[PDB]
């Protein structure tokens, strides 16, 4: 079994320090995605360990070894909801942790629930989004269909399954408070990542940016862990040019997979789903204009700090408009050839 022998080495050869992992691991020009894929999970114990959570909650190194082994397992490969993409969303709850000074909001739980939340926020995807599963009717659908978020909802099971087999609950010396509190926060927390969940608490975000974070207010923290979570969620916009690009082909790659399979079922798909309407330019502005660039500026006006975040995802934008004429054909194909008009 190579999990076996991976868990064997990760827990006897020891938690290597983060500065050994990238010079620059801890800053927010470093791109995780650069980490090899077999460098990921002992990268996860460095992190958790630079944090003092191991410490702090008195880990069992065995136990988490197993736990972090289960969740990157726990991911299967389509273009871009596989494991490297939780990597890189935990690996920016560090950074935030890092940079942001985390523990002037949110209480140690929080911030510990925050950070697994992170790992494991899209455990078992399967390339489609909610909407698929109720159209397929789809296990996962008859199971939360009645109650929304039915990918959330299945990750949020898949991370309390890894949590309830032999050997892995890192939890389970916690007070009966705490086990409950954790596991409470994971649940808000990963549902946070339902699209229909952050609009329907985008108001409450503003309102809360505009008079101020209270941290004696609990909705407050509640809110904050939301905004913090879609922000790791969306963090590949926060990075350079390359990054935003390489995430576009991914995730329309994964996007259209699903359209062709809903066009099979004889369903019109939505359109940034059809590879045959999808204009790649138009789709990746718009998902920053409304979605990602308004989390960030939310980010900055409750952390000054964050104000170099929004300020990258913005440019990243204005470049997807600088490019856009590049996916209009001018003189002939590279081939010399207008075949492709037949
Ligand atoms: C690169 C990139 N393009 C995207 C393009 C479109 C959309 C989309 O759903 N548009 C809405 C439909 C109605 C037109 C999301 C995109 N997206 C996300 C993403 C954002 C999410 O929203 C929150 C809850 C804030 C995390 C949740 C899940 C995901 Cl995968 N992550 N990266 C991307
Ligand atoms: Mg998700
Ligand atoms: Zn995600």
């Amino acid at each position: 079994s190579a999990m076996d022998d991976e868990y064997t080495k990760l827990l006897h050869d020891g938690i290597q320090p983060v500065a050994a992992i990238d010079s620059n691991f801890a800053s927010f020009t470093y791109t995780p995605r650069s980490l090899p894929e077999d460098d990921t999970s002992m990268a996860i114990l460095s992190m958790l360990q630079d944090m003092n959570f191991i410490n702090n909650y008195k880990i069992d190194c065995p136990t988490l070894a197993r736990f972090c082994l289960m969740v990157k397992k726990g991911y299967r490969d389509p273009p871009y909801h596989n494991w490297m993409h939780a990597f890189s969303v935990s690996h920016f709850c560090y950074l935030l942790y890092k940079n942001l000074e985390l523990t002037n909001y949110l209480e140690d739980i929080e911030i510990f629930a925050l950070f697994i939340s992170c790992m494991c926020h899209d455990l078992d995807h399967r390339g489609t989004n909610n909407s698929f599963q109720v159209a397929s009717k789809s296990v996962l659908a008859a199971l939360y269909s009645s109650e929304g978020s039915v990918m959330e909802r299945h990750h949020f099971a898949q991370a309390i399954a890894i949590l309830n087999t032999h050997g892995c609950n890192i939890f389970d010396h916690f007070s009966r408070k705490d086990y409950q509190r954790m596991l409470d926060l994971m649940r808000d927390i990963i549902l946070a990542t339902d699209l229909a969940h952050h609009l329907r608490i985008f108001k409450d975000l503003q309102k809360m940016a505009e008079v101020g974070y209270d941290r004696n207010n609990k909705q407050h923290h509640r809110l904050l862990l939301c905004l913090l979570m879609t922000s790791c969620d969306l963090s590949d916009q926060t990075k350079g040019w390359k990054t935003t690009r390489k995430i576009a082909e991914l995730i329309y790659k994964e996007f259209f997979s699903q359209g062709d399979l809903e066009k099979a079922m004889g369903n019109r798909p939505m359109e940034m789903m059809d590879r045959e309407k999808a204009y790649i330019p138009e789709l990746q502005i718009s998902f920053m204009e409304h979605i990602a660039m308004p989390i960030y500026k939310l980010l900055q006006d409750l952390f000054p700090k964050a104000a170099e975040l929004y300020e990258r995802v913005a440019s990243n934008r204005e470049h997807w408009t600088k490019v856009s004429h590049k996916f209009t054909i001018r003189g002939l194909p590279s081939n010399n050839s207008l075949d492709f008009l037949d």
